[PDB]
């Protein structure tokens, strides 16, 4: 189908971006939340930031103490027998192989404008930074779904007592009011649906569950985008397929005169993540109509393959513009990329292949 | 604590319990929620029934189908080297300790009745049992909150697509509107606080946890009992006390001169469940003002003791008379007991040892 990867891809690297920790290194600012405002397209780019060692037997894991409000650092040896460090992204026990101690970095959420769509400039300071004790190993992968004049833009909160998704709304970007933790640990990759459907809100989520349950992706209701309840499961992984090992929502439920179009990511057993689509009643977003077989963009060019965490794509937003989508996406974990597609040659795959 | 432990004690056992599936057996009838209706404490008892397996090498796997409406047992082979079954709850992949993929036994919630508190019957019937898609694999560990004239019966709702929690609403046990999952997975030990509190409902939870985080209590907001959110942490375990393992929820909040009086659960990492208490603040439930460093029920009596791991007492609810609390609770894993104690003592000692 018609993938237009933007000539100056990657649009923003580590090496546009310098570090705000004296002694760290900026090892990614991708999966951007994707909108637009005053005229511009705003990228909210997770940038993670690693703590470097100048001994290679030891590797630091950086942690923001919410209660003295500093960052304090952990060290480790690489060959302790009681760790595994074998996913660049994490500190595992070995005895917790399915979960982890501590990251290797820590993320936060910086702005790019754009006024093309291709070229970005950042924002000087960053625009959230972990603020408090369900944050201090970072702020990550934040989206923004624009409903009238206010911006929700919620992300994932890491912490000591785990991964949850926390909201904060905006109507300019600067005056920002926090929202609390809108989905308990363990969840991430919350997609807030852009209008009020039938007399209440809903968002796309995807509990992660120790005991039983896949990576599936789930659906909540709400009557103000602060309280969600009505769980229900959505879209579930698929042995041998593409999204066998995980999927999750990915960019902002697109309104389409055939249903919500869902463009969501989806991993192997082996990690690599590509993109599909999926298409939900319009009137009852709970119902799963159509769904894709093959992906609509896999990690195919040099900056989607090869990275900090390889063989990824992860479109965390997109601006409709008509049949046009322009789709900003992770690449590798290390940077953001753009492209556009075609709602209707999307949905024609949908149609095709259900 | 000057418990005072029913002279009946255990109040309700498996033997007094009829199993509802063919085949079965009834290996449970334990970790009642409570309420008060028309003059009588009800229990809603969770209800556990293994299926007996004709041939000794094979396990069966007690599942719910929601589109026939029917059990389809699933068989395994205990010589299966894909299948750890130590623990005798669950067939769990050898690769994967920390979970399940089937429980050996299904629940469903039946009440018993009293007049004295002392004395139950059984309904004739269950009052709940598996009816959808989230509940495959059973119903388990019903709460009950009553506010006004509506009871919230919340409870765990297990299948494979996780462990979630679910509402139903009742004004009279009968007609019962189901209110779908309140809680994702994976979560449970929810208790609805009895009251609006300046201007929003609330309700502890107890997330459980794949990548980080202990087994701790939190709590949420609501503004109608059907949605919540703005999830705070609120009650955490502590290494080295009866507490170390895991918390969660037990009764429902009581509501004291002092601030919300929280009965929870506690266990070790050996097993062995006690019961607690915390205090909250009265107008932001969000503020822990005290939490008792020893417990204030723990297993001592015999059928308290040897439940499959440890010594177990898990207290699901109370009925407030006063000062007096008659509380009732699991034991061992199998019955049902009932004690008194009272408020002020229980404050005392939050008071005591928060000092």
């Amino acid at each position: 189908m018609n993938i237009y990867r933007y000539e100056e891809n990657p649009l923003i690297t580590p090496l546009d971006v310098k570090p705000i920790h004296e002694g760290f290194e900026v090892i990614g600012a991708f999966n951007g939340g994707v909108a637009e405002y005053n005229g511009e397209v705003l990228l909210l780019l997770r940038v993670a930031e690693k703590p470097v060692s100048e001994d290679p037997e030891i590797v630091l894991a950086p942690v923001y103490n919410a209660k003295n409000k500093e960052l304090e650092l952990q060290s480790f040896r690489l060959d302790d027998e009681n760790y595994d460090f074998e996913d660049p992204r994490m500190i595992r026990s070995k005895a917790k192989l399915e979960g982890f101690s501590y990251l290797t970095s820590l993320s936060y959420i910086r702005i790019a404008r754009s006024k093309d769509g291709h070229h970005f400039t950042l924002d000087e300071k960053p625009f959230l930074y972990p603020f408090n004790e369900y944050q201090t190993f970072g702020i990550e992968d934040a989206r923004v779904t624009q409903i009238g004049d206010t911006y929700h833009v919620n992300f994932s909160a890491v912490s000591e007592f785990g991964v949850a998704d926390a909201l904060v709304t905006t109507k300019d970007f600067e005056n920002l009011e926090y929202q609390g933790n809108i989905f308990a640990p363990e969840n991430k990759d919350v997609l807030i649906f852009p209008e009020k459907i039938n007399g209440k809100y809903y968002a796309l989520h995807r509990p992660s569950l120790k005991s039983i349950g896949n990576l599936d992706i789930w659906i909540a209701s709400s009557p103000d985008l602060r309280s969600f309840g009505d769980h229900r499961h959505l879209l579930g992984i698929r042995p041998g397929e593409y999204d066998s090992g995980r999927v999750g929502g990915g960019c902002v439920p697109i309104k389409t005169e055939e249903g919500w179009l869902i463009l969501y990511h989806g991993a192997t057993e082996e990690n690599r993540y590509v993109m599909g689509a999926a298409l939900l009643d319009l009137n009852d977003p709970t119902i799963v109509l159509k769904r894709t077989k093959t992906p609509i963009l896999e990690p195919v060019a040099d900056y989607e393959k090869n990275g900090f965490f390889g063989d990824v794509v992860f479109a965390c937003g997109a601006i409709q513009e008509g049949d046009t989508l322009h789709m900003y996406y992770g690449v590798a974990d290390t940077s953001m990329a753009g492209c556009d597609m075609k709602i209707s040659e999307i949905l024609h795959q949908l149609e095709v292949e259900a």
